[PDB]
């Protein structure tokens, strides 16, 4: 339909981004269309080794709204197991309505939660290990350009305090976060590079200057301290060949600079850093961090979509539960517990009582509320990582 | 800029899908910008215990056509190792003009062919599993929507026999792929949906039923076999937690049908399957297979673009070797040597001459020939898989 | 399982074993709403179609409770060892049959 | 019934030596007995990654002699996989007949042929670690005494020389074997235990003496070369403590042997032996073997009963595939394939042609044969184990 190989959002809001079976299985059922309501619920097959950091409901959102369903969820940036306490799968969104109305979209709503959840739970991994140290999406890169803004949304609401990106900047309205490339070190030789670096940052914002380009980084660490004097950062994106011991190199080089009285100058890392990366750099001395691929690529959520219920009636397939269920939550002990959905709190003295995490979204196409800006979100799931080490 | 979370084709034409670094650099080159002819070579640090099935260059020349830039690269579907004999890194595209008129452009370049070749590569392994078996590309649903038809284009030209997007459909100019959902069997029962699938399938497609939404698949086959007559393929897409020996039980629906002289009924299999998923259940009785996750998740190779010459002189920073170079490979023992680009070919008695694999796409913005439709790219790299036992 | 029923008598719980052609949960259901003094659920389920038995296991339960039978207990056999009768007790099997 | 914690066999004859839920479930069935005519069928779910010599069939004819039932089998002693060419449960045993008229036995026949067959299969292992060396069945101990003379059958026909058991010793029809034990030595004082050993041997049988519960195995075995002449085997059964290396300690005594001119005495070996230890202690230089625990002890096959027709229509439980079923295999190649009764022979210029393995023991109860004595048995499975390795 377009220049690249893209889904415009026409296209997948006319439901043109799905695997054909489902409007030729919705062709097939024709009239019988008009008398079959279902209730259909998303669940984690996917990793569950592992808690998720729930991410990409907007865009679920955004391909509903219009169509006469309802839709409850749990809302984007609680973090959790894809179990409960008894190991029961949760779901993480119910819609029902009209089985034709929006059974062709099940490729395009799996495929919003899937891809964003995996990135926002591989960001609250990296903003564990990343202490109070600022880290910032740095992958779009690797992935297709076309999903780069909802990337650095997703690494952002996960943990990042900031992004790359120019689109995603402007989605999670902050400014674009950026240092200095190589190219510049290579066209105009370091000096020439730093000083042009440093004359074009304003206030507001730190200097950072791209130190291994030609010299050995404890020497170009030397070199610029005695050069220089309003240097905030420093950054070492060491090639691999040249990282033997990425953490030994750093603490020379911080040693080297508080000899000559620099301490002031901090240290920046990036380049294939992940969340033990992080974890041992920043006990090595590094402050910040600029992570890139192993966020941007974080392996998607198996999430699964079955029909639960058809009209009034629990049904579904072997492998999953039937019937619309509830995800209820302790006040306290954020524990879990999946229940059916006639059951909206229980007791337990373990922490007060449990309150349901479904929340409801769109009733008969409309929105029932207004949806939270990337910040709101984010400031959800850093109070929720809490709960998390 | 538009309703879900993805760049707009011209969003990523004006240079907004990218890191702001390279603008702001851009910017403060600013007069010098007319001074400064580079070429950068695009190369592989990723998975080097690997070949790799490059693809997604048909979206690079797309958005270079038009810039003053000169554009050399390896044709997609193209099979090779990222070092060459000799253990040196492979350039898969060099790009030629004033860095500040495409600089900016790097971010989008990158993720064109990170994903799409991480994609193409992990189907040409499912499909050396596969052999003469049929499979299809069955997993949009599993990555962000926006970028469907990249995914099913990459798993068609790396050995997809079809694919189920439609976009994607659309794109490599053949008709989705589709089967019979769980849903249908859940909301009419089984026979319903059998015989509506079965009275919805015209020739020139064969018969396809799912068989385990609610019996046992060995009983669910009998009963078909005993009950229809031109079913074509059976499908099992058994839950997880049933399967317990895929392989055993494939098995046992092959001789029970047999038994009763239906073994004229082939077997399609789906669900978590990858290239050793495929091999045994291929060397278990399955004849045609439905490969998701796998493939639409498959990582992607980690493209890095440096700066290799500096108006006429080689320059580069640690790490990389600087220099335009070509790709030279035996016409014989597809043997690969990188080599200065003032070198055009090389003999070998090994197998006759060395020629360049690098091929000018663009000059001077114009495109030098008519682009390859996938058919035509999946046809070269079917030929070089073949090199690839 | 009519035949089991009217053939056991007081003193002893009822067991009906399930596993023979549906799926344990399909089984399960239409156990549940056919008979009443059912004691005892059995699963034999066969090796090759025991992908996760504990996942299994809590399928049935939820499927039981859901139609309020609650009340039917569950007995596993085949192929358990102490580390599988440990799983299969906190997934929520209440008899074991172990045998080799 | 009797004094000890054992079944006699009127016990086991008359079906008592059985699960209950058999009986109690032909007295359900009642009246409907008259009609339940079915065909079962044992095969091996048990250790796959493993041939197996069966054994143990001779038991079972002895308990359905007399019903009216017909029973196909494998010939004791036919060693093969558990699984076909084809991966498909290879039936070992096949029982026709009214239910009611033999069901409660299958407790008893299982009981017959699993144990028994992992002993003899063990057996033909050690077989093959011993070569052209002696080995014998020196583990009834371990085992409970009631059940010794199948153990020592089974040890034989699986390839011993020679059984250690009285009883055993009698079934198979050969003399019980023998050396001496630590307790002659302990009580009488080596050379004491040494003369009386030697002058209660006679022709036709080696001499055998225990060296090591004394001296160290090195200064015994001078001690004896230098005090006697006629010592045909030295036997050491070195405690686990002093089994540093066992294989040294051996080569060591063989060579203080020879330099006293002495290697015409023969070194036996035992305790805790395996095919794996039998295998080093052979290359070491062990010229015979008393191997017990492993062989007593083999893991049992894990066989099992299933009705695979009724009343003549094909009819079984998930997990196992119904119908008759026969067991053919090359005349060369010894390759299986299970196939369906209705077929006797098939072709294949792999090899000749493939001929069915199984064999009708019983009609209407009756024996069809004489049946083989345990040295024909084992004179068939050293032909068979010929063709492994
Ligand atoms: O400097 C920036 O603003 C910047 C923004 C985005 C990506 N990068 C670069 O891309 C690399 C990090 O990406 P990655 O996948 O290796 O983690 C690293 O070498 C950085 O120099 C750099
Ligand atoms: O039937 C089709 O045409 C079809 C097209 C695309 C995806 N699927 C389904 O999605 C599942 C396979 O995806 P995956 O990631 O588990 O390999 C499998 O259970 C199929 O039933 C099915
Ligand atoms: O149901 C009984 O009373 C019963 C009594 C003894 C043994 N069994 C069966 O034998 C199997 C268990 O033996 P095992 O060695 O696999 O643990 C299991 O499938 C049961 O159905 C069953
Ligand atoms: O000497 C015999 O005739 C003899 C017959 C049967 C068993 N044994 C002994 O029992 C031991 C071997 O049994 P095992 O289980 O350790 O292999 C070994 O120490 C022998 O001395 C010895």
């Amino acid at each position: 339909m377009n220049v690249f190989n893209t889904a415009s959002d026409e296209d997948i809001k006319k439901g043109l981004a799905s695997d054909v079976y489902f409007e030729r299985t919705i062709s097939a059922i024709g009239d019988k269309c008009n008398d079959l309501r279902v209730a259909m619920e998303a669940t984690v097959s996917g990793p569950l080794d592992t808690w998720i950091n729930f991410t990409g409901l907007d865009e679920v959102l955004k391909l509903l709204e219009g169509l006469d369903v309802d839709l409850y969820a749990i809302p984007e940036g609680t973090i959790l197991f894809p179990r409960d306490a008894n190991g029961l799968p949760v779901p993480f969104i119910r819609v029902e309505g009209r089985y034709c109305d929006f059974g062709m979209y099940e490729t395009a709503i799996l495929g919003f939660i899937c891809q964003a959840s995996g990135i926002s739970t591989k960001a609250s991994k990296v903003r564990l290990a990343a202490g109070d140290s600022p880290f910032f999406s740095f992958g779009i890169r690797r992935m297709h350009p076309a999903i780069s803004p909802m990337i650095d949304r997703s690494a952002y609401i996960g943990g990042a305090d900031g992004v790359s990106g120019i689109l995603g900047a402007k989605l999670i309205d902050q400014d674009p976060v950026g240092t200095m490339p190589h190219a510049l070190s290579i066209m105009l030789g370091d000096e020439e590079a730093w000083k042009l670096t440093l004359e074009n940052t304003k206030n507001g914002q730190k200097s950072v200057l791209l130190i291994d380009t030609y010299m050995d980084e404890k020497f170009a660490a030397i070199k610029i301290a005695e050069m220089f004097d309003k240097v905030d950062y420093i950054r070492l994106d060491t090639p691999s060949s040249r990282r033997g011991n990425f953490e030994a190199l750093i603490r020379e080089v911080r040693w080297e600079l508080a000899l000559r009285g620099r301490s002031d100058i901090k240290i920046m890392v990036s380049g294939g850093l992940d969340e033990n990366t992080v974890k041992k750099l920043r006990e090595a001395g590094a402050e910040a961090f600029g992570v890139g691929t192993s966020i941007s690529s974080a392996k998607p959520f198996d999430f699964a979509m079955d029909i639960v219920e058809v009209n009034g009636k629990p049904e579904t397939k072997r492998g999953k539960m039937s019937g619309r269920k509830n995800v209820l939550r302790c006040t306290s002990c954020h524990r879990i517990e999946v229940v059916p959905a006639n059951v909206q709190e229980k007791t337990c003295i373990c922490g007060g009582s449990m309150q349901n995490l479904l929340v409801k979204y769109l009733s008969h196409g409309k929105r029932t509320s207004e949806y939270p800006r990337p910040k709101e979100i984010r400031s959800r799931s850093m109070k929720e990582l809490e709960y998390f080490k």
